[PDB]
């Protein structure tokens, strides 16, 4: 029940902010550091809902770990063999990615597991995990005839390792059935049909274990080790991507974002923005903790130019379209969004609070046609401000919200109690450039 509100008027946006840590590497930090020889540091960490679980869940297995306190956890690794039977279930809470890669780890161990979830995680299905984990020997049981949790997995097996070719893509069934090959006779090899996020597969590698991607074959030989080490989580770019809209919506706009995670799956954003004639450099590229890391400097020096969204940016920009719909209302001439046909209707939603605002747009079955307002060289307001529904969608309310840097009436937008959640520091930052947002409950 609470809302965000911002007023009309000419804003700046400019400074040097670093956004919260990524949330998928900051899960794999833990996965990886509890069953690693030594002690792992992990800076830059973000707990999200799949960090909570997860990190319970080891600590329910034996493992010892300080933190998270101010980004920083230091996890006492017990090896590959040091897990301990947990005394009850371990529950998932709603982290379906944490149920997804514990279910590999856990049906290789020696002991007996449970895993629960809450009200809306125990509808989700589990048979596209567990089918492979079964056919690498894995004993593990489902709930009805859907296969949804609690998932049940009986210790002391002997896995071999498989080759998979992966029904429907999915960074999380991938990772799965690669965790369990950790422990598993042999190679163990998935091939996706469509490309997916690789974090999990960077982290390996950071921990010392051989992982050989091979187009859209992705294997690795079970028997290794794990080694400690120190971990610096990339910032978020999922997060950094409303920071960049912004600046480029934004007239005399100069913000800086630091140590911006670019890993090529999650560029997309960038790509897009920058085809849509975006004064966007990427520079002080480096690696930290596996991880592909940049400077990005976004200055609103021009306007952007509507385009036919390329399609082969969509995966990589999947979580960033809603943000990108600010940046397509503000350019100048139509937008058209194709083969974005796995998007909560966020499309429709973000249709919804666009229309309100006054924007012209047509929601497609695989993606949107948004008419821009923009014009070159003009930077009066392109929405007419109102009130939206976020559907409690964090994305769409901080959508929404870099609105309210182009509006000429006020913006209200309901259901934002998610976006702290997601993006812990979002209001702080967007003050700290110069919007404005008022939170009320």
């Amino acid at each position: 029940t609470q809302q965000f509100s911002i007023l009309p008027g000419n804003k700046a946006f400019k400074g040097k902010f670093t956004v919260p840590g990524d949330k998928s590497v900051s899960h794999r930090s833990i996965m990886f550091g509890a069953i690693a020889e030594g002690t792992t540091h992990v800076t830059g960490f973000l707990e999200g809902e799949d960090a909570l679980a997860t990190l319970q869940a080891f600590r329910d297995m034996g493992v010892s770990i300080e933190g998270p306190k101010n980004g920083e956890v230091t996890i006492h690794g017990v090896g590959m063999h040091g897990l301990k039977a947990p005394a009850s279930a371990l529950y998932m809470g709603n982290s379906g990615t944490s149920m997804r890669l514990l279910s590999g780890m856990l049906s290789a161990q020696k002991f007996d597991s449970v895993m629960t979830g809450d009200a809306s995680l125990s509808k989700r299905p589990m048979e596209r995990i567990a089918k492979p984990l079964r056919l690498m020997g894995a004993q593990i049981q489902t709930t009805g005839e859907k296969g949804t949790p609690p998932v049940s997995i009986t210790g002391g097996q002997q896995l071999k390792g498989i080759q998979y070719d992966l029904p429907m893509a999915s960074a999380q069934v991938k990772s799965g059935i690669l965790l369990a090959g950790l422990w598993a006779e042999g190679e163990t090899s998935v091939t996706e049909p469509e490309p997916t996020r690789d974090h999990t597969e960077r982290m390996l590698r950071a921990f010392g274990y051989d992982v050989k991607t091979e187009g859209n074959k992705i294997s690795l030989v079970g028997g290794g080790k794990l080694v400690g080490t120190n971990i610096q989580v990339p910032s978020d770019i999922s997060s950094a991507a409303f920071f960049m809209v912004g600046a480029a919506i934004t007239e005399g706009a100069d913000v800086v974002l630091e140590a911006v995670g670019i890993n090529p799956t999650r560029t997309g954003v960038i790509e897009i923005l920058k085809q849509m004639g975006a004064d966007l450099t990427v520079e002080n590229e480096r690696i930290a903790g596996g991880e592909p890391i940049a400077d990005i400097h976004i200055k609103g020096s021009r306007t952007l130019k509507g385009i036919h969204m390329p399609e082969d940016q969509v995966p990589l920009a999947i979580d960033e379209f809603p943000a990108l719909f600010i940046a397509a209302a503000c350019a100048e001439g139509q937008t058209v969004l194709t083969g974005a046909a796995e998007l909560s209707d966020r499309i429709q939603v973000m249709a919804d609070g666009l229309k309100i605002m006054g924007i012209d747009c047509t929601p497609t079955e695989d993606g949107i046609i948004i008419e821009g307002k923009g014009k070159s060289g003009d930077w009066s307001p392109i929405f007419a401000g109102g009130e939206i529904e976020s559907h409690h969608d964090h994305r769409i309310a901080m959508s929404f919200s870099m609105a309210g840097l182009r509006t000429s009436g006020p913006i209200t937008i309901h259901g934002t109690e998610t976006v702290a959640t997601s993006f812990p520091t979002f209001t702080e930052l967007a003050n700290r450039a110069g919007l404005t947002i008022e939170v009320s409950q």
